[PDB]
């Protein structure tokens, strides 16, 4: 694992990462003076739980689906054996996600991208727990303080699932190697652009986790 290599690596993975990432960073950047009009927030609220459980689903799903590609273009993911794809991406495609949202959040006024335009978490009423989601908005804000670049999305995204501790790997050895040279990447990256800094202000992987199984209870 020489610095070429590495570096080889950071490029793709930021390549990947540019090829799946649903939406651009410049079109959401623009779009935020696009907000939500009082009237259209009301529209949100009234809509039933069981409507606004399938918008969320139907993007979430979408998401997901944008992250498996994200993983198919990772060096060494398809190398993997079927089953350790499977453990890796049921485990974390949804930390993925959930980290992806904050470039789609907006600390100035604490609003998120939805269907078209930004709003805050008062959109989400219906759903009933207004907990879990200014905690999610909460740790959005976190990252959207970090000012995380594209290429730092990437690189600690693509550590986010190549986690060698996920219970159930038939070849966790295989899954080691991977995670260690996302580890020299990114942290080769980080001294290279000096952005050291950003790794004691991340959010620990327990936080990240529990916050993922409280949105699955619901
Ligand atoms: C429930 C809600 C507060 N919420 C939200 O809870 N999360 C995190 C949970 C999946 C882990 C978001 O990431 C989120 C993102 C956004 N928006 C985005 O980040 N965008 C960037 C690209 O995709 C568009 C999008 O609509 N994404 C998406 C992903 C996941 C879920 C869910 N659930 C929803 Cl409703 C929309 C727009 C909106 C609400 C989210």
């Amino acid at each position: 694992a020489s610095l070429t290599e590495i570096e080889h690596l950071v490029q793709s993975v930021c390549k990947s990462y540019r090829e799946t990432c649903q939406l651009r960073l410049e079109d959401l950047l623009r779009q935020r003076s696009n907000i939500f009009s009082r009237e259209e927030v009301t529209g949100y609220q009234r809509k039933s739980m069981w409507e606004m459980w399938e918008r969320c689903a139907h993007h979430l799903t979408e998401a997901i689906q944008y992250v498996v590609e994200f993983a198919k273009r990772l060096s060494g993911f398809m190398e993997l054996c079927q089953n350790d794809q499977i453990v890796l991406l049921k485990a974390g495609a949804m930390e993925v996600v959930l980290v992806r949202m904050c470039r789609a959040y907006n600390a100035d006024n604490r609003t998120v991208f939805f269907e078209g335009k930004y709003g805050g978490m008062e959109l989400f009423r219906a759903l009933g727990c207004s907990e879990l989601i200014s905690s999610i908005f909460d740790f959005s804000h976190s990252l959207s303080a970090l000012h995380f670049s594209e290429d730092e999305i990437a690189l600690y995204t693509a550590l986010v699932l190549i986690n060698a501790h996920r219970p159930g790997l038939q070849e966790k050895r295989k899954v080691e190697q991977l995670q260690y040279n996302l580890e020299l990447a990114f942290h080769h990256h980080l001294c290279k652009t000096h952005r050291q800094s950003i790794l004691a202000k991340l959010p620990p992987k327990g936080k990240l986790r529990s916050l993922c199984s409280q949105h699955v209870e619901r």
